[PDB]
């Protein structure tokens, strides 16, 4: 197998990683202003997915329910939400924003859920607890628990992962009757020839054309449908 | 005159920028992952700007010219569009960006123009210089010089941040010859009363009904017009 | 279980809304005045509320049938959807407004809100048509299909559920459904809502979540209406 | 029963009713200019029959088939298409009108309703063809499958319901759907009134509500209709 | 049979054809900048070839997945691809281009066949683009497409079918690929055919007719243009 | 002055250009097929300006007159717009191409990129109509003038401009504005090209950048065009 | 001069044209049903002419006024606007078809063209309105004017050109300039064509080629139009 026909970095797109990387860590801004000045070290290809997060997340603005993501990585996404909560619905409290990983540094959920409650205390309903959720544990366990302890579940935005067949094919079958139709599902590597197993699920469980899986144009991922389309 | 008049953060506001501060700081995550997690600090009120920068640019990419914005700040802008230019335009290599600001930390524009080579570095077109270019000192000097010396110069989008009535209007009277209908001209504080010398120079030079003026719903700035609507 | 997970009023909309009352209860304005000025004292939640339900009345115009509440409280809605009825409507008399509660509220609030629609309807352009406002006392398992026995004629243009419970919700979607149209409305009051999961639970046992579209006005948790047939 | 429920005239639009009679059948107009002046004598209420007349046939202009209405009263609604028909379809003989009524008016009002129509289609640019409008007397649960048995040409591109009972209502739903294409407009004078809740129970028996989107046209309470297919 | 019921070129097509053959090959212009001057030398219809697979291109612009074409020729369409990849899609590297083809100087045979060549061509055009270093973005696959295709889709369960392009002329290969591609289809994608509705390649028609009915979707033309014929899958 | 901020080729595209050259001119495919085979051959940055010519050209399609480019190096564009109208205008005898250039290339070019044109004519439904295609060799600021005065009947409906320099553009921006009307198409191989001033220079002098709308067709640096009118 | 340069028929579309010629007055179609076939021999050619006659009516069927052509040949087009009227607009009573020529065509030309156009008006739902159809024989610089001082309720819905010179174009074109709105069509026959410069010259002395966006009907090259007041 020839590692290069799978996707990697380019010589330069490391090198810009790297030299943004040494002008943040010794930046002469003054460090208080750093986070007002985050798009200085956010390059094309990092802005490219908060973008197209931006852009699923205007897609469900007309839908009920709440946003999960299975398999987190550091929560890129997650503040990326949390962020975006603020620009779109001051007074949507019932948007929750509910991660699932197994997690495995040690202790970085809690340092996670720090990093959300920071975003949450200047909210318009920053009173309302549980707004964000994190659900530490193997998915097949975790989401069906989820579910049962959370009745009240509409799924606005589901974002998949989780890169193996078994794990994705539980939670789809899992997350199925909480969808509506308008409901957006979308997929990280559903196309990627190095993890296959997101397609051989959704080829078990659903059909590639059970509904219209699109691209934002110009970008490989995510790949994602309308729910009913 | 009561200070509590003009816009200021809240408790809560600050609040969320220091934890974020701090959680940046202070990160389990592994220092080379850092620009790659930046939306983990990223809060509602920068992601807006962010955002609205964005569509900003989405509204010229069917328009010739350069993007110049006159007061730069720590370069927030810049960044912003160095990375916007990657996701929507690899095979433009005439669409420059131009900053143009006293800069009075020593020494930062040498910095800033090092974050822009580090994006620039991966551009399609990264072997053509002077992609970006920053210049140093009073605009009612620097913008016709740099004028002068690029009469091939089209402006697609002036982004103003001068604050004061004597360079505003300066800019507005030496950019004019260089717009086309369609081309985007915005103000970061044209109706704030902390500022309004914008207002000012903008009715002495134009008028505020010379074209219309708009703002992307929901957020107080930028304010801004297409020129010749 | 932390109640502070459930939605609830900040202390400033508190403080709004007592000040409001203050304001309302010791006006200056004369007394005959203060029906022509009530937004003065209708907050951003409450105008919401009002716009919402414009927003969905306004989707059944072209629509034939009755509009039904199930669960009204003190009745706002209904004060709403008549005062509507009247700006979108005038020469419509088969749009009768029904609501339907236990109404367990001071006794005898049944006959107090039936004059305030009352109020309403005697300057509607068919105010000499009866019964174009309904309130119908008791179990909407009873009730509901009682009504519609009674009144074989029903199209249902807009369904607005407020019941909380399953067994309630349950049973009324099961009796509503043959009077709806393509192009009815169903509207729920706390679909995904943690402190009434109930209503969830009933949807999904007769229809499911995606037996048609469910919306949310842009920015407002609720309602969570739908489409009939889309 | 309180009769007040059902739909009936204020006080004020009976005034204007029998002022305007008063004032048609008095009036200083040369007799032989008063067909050019009725618009005088039509009323908001008439004037919304012939708007939702006129706006029914324009969503069947490109519709093939021909027109019936059942049940006919005297025949306003006859006229209006015959005067529409030649607005909108000069060259178009195939559009015939059919009446279908048991016609018990005074007697002999059929040859008068016929004398009627004849008279609008003698200006008619295909006036040479005759059989472009039929009156059938009789009970439609006879004449209407007589009426497509003689007729199996017939394709219906609007179909107007006005029987007010179950029973005729029914059977004629049964008999035309054969005759329907998609984008055919059936329409119904009182599909979720009170007073005629037969209609209702009918069409709930042969299509259900939601076979089809039926539609009101906006502020008026009739007709409901549906384009089938839809 | 008569031979002038199907489709042939004029006198006219076919003087205009040997008239830009000669003047390409002995041209003023400097050999290194020909490949600058194609156009001059693109005539009428091979341009509206061209202009029909960017109109395909650019309707799969929001489909994930590859595209694939079933008997290639020269790689005229792959070539173009290629380019039209190049300026529609920098930063997709998942977009593969496959070619499966039988492939069964001027006198010299190629070492390695026809797709060795081919190959140096896809190459050329991929070591400009922003993606060159990820490798297999260009496929050709040899064979009996009965055999290739299923082969190629079983190592491959990642796929997805942005565009399918028949060009295979005969039934049992059109019906076996047809077969093979249904799974791997998202609604949106696009099936297009050279020879459709062609009097001299029946085949393709029957083999859509058994495995799907004509109307299974909206069969297409681009207008004034006789091929391909295009469906969107799921219309 | 720094080479280098001017655009250039990356080694890379340096390297797929001298390599699909060899591939060219070293083909297996038969001689007679190589016609037949030119998008092998054809990369991203020349298939680019292919579809920017056909988008212009899609522009003017119901536009009168004539297609004029000022500057035409060995021709690109002028076979791209003999073909692309064949490809869309066989029955147009009138949509003239007129290319001007000092042709200062081989000597004899102009005969050579003639013989090009005639060999893509001869195929044309109207290619027993002579001088659709026009080289004019000379001095844009003569043979402009020239042209116009010989051909009255001109109208404009696509002008490309490669001129690079001041005066020549300047002075053919001058000559060919009483030929344009509201939708004819002036377009810039170089507007704002920090190596070519002279254009954008002549722009302002003559007409002003506000005074159309001046647009890219997005993710291309060239051509820059307008609608004149707009 | 090379009168290859002017648009004229290939062989082929001479042979098409002399065969169907000898198709249509040898046919063995019976006499009485020839009229009823005519689409065999109206050839590709004369279709389109046809088909952009049926566009520029189209867009003026809801502008007011009359229709005027200037140089009518042997009438083509006059017959065309009749009977695209009866097909539109039966109930226009208003709708005057005015040619003017010289008519210099045998001897007593004018009197057959009107025996036509007769012909197709007496079908005509206003057939007894008399003189809507008008044959104005003269030079127009004193016919046009003499016409619309003898008509000063004269609005122009659509005005032809087919003049080919430039001191009758000019003297038309400031004549109908006062009987135009903003919609009504001006269209020309030869406006770019190299053989008939004056059109152009004339419009370039009056109005200028960019007073109004000129178009095509995409694919054709004749005939180039514009809306007044675009």
């Amino acid at each position: 197998q020839d590692l290069r026909a799978f996707v990697h970095d380019s010589p330069e797109e490391t090198e810009t990683t790297q030299r943004l990387t040494k002008l943040l860590t010794n930046s002469p801004i003054p460090t208080e202003e750093l986070v007002n000045n985050l798009p200085l070290f956010l390059r094309r290809h990092q802005m490219t997915d908060l973008l197209s997060m931006d852009a699923l997340y205007r897609q469900v603005l007309d839908v009920p329910g709440v946003i999960m993501e299975f398999g987190v990585r550091f929560g890129r996404h997650l503040g990326t939400f949390a962020a975006l909560r603020g620009v779109y619905e001051p007074y949507n409290p019932l948007r929750r924003i509910v991660g699932f990983d197994t997690f495995t540094p040690g202790g970085y959920p809690a340092y996670l859920k720090e990093v959300l409650d920071a975003h949450e205390c200047s909210d318009f309903f920053g009173h309302v607890t549980q707004r964000s959720v994190l659900v530490e544990g193997d998915v097949r366990e975790t989401v069906p628990r989820y579910l049962a302890e959370n009745p009240q579940t509409v799924i606005a935005l589901a974002y998949f992962d989780l890169d193996l067949y078994e794990p994705t094919k539980a939670v789809l079958e899992a997350i199925r009757p909480y969808l509506t139709k308008g409901s957006i599902v979308a997929f990280d590597e559903l196309d990627n020839p190095k993890w296959p197993g997101e397609n051989i699920a959704m080829r078990k469980v659903l059909g590639l054309d059970h509904a219209p899986l699109r691209l934002l144009p110009g970008r490989p991922a995510p790949a994602y449908l309308r729910w009913g389309d």
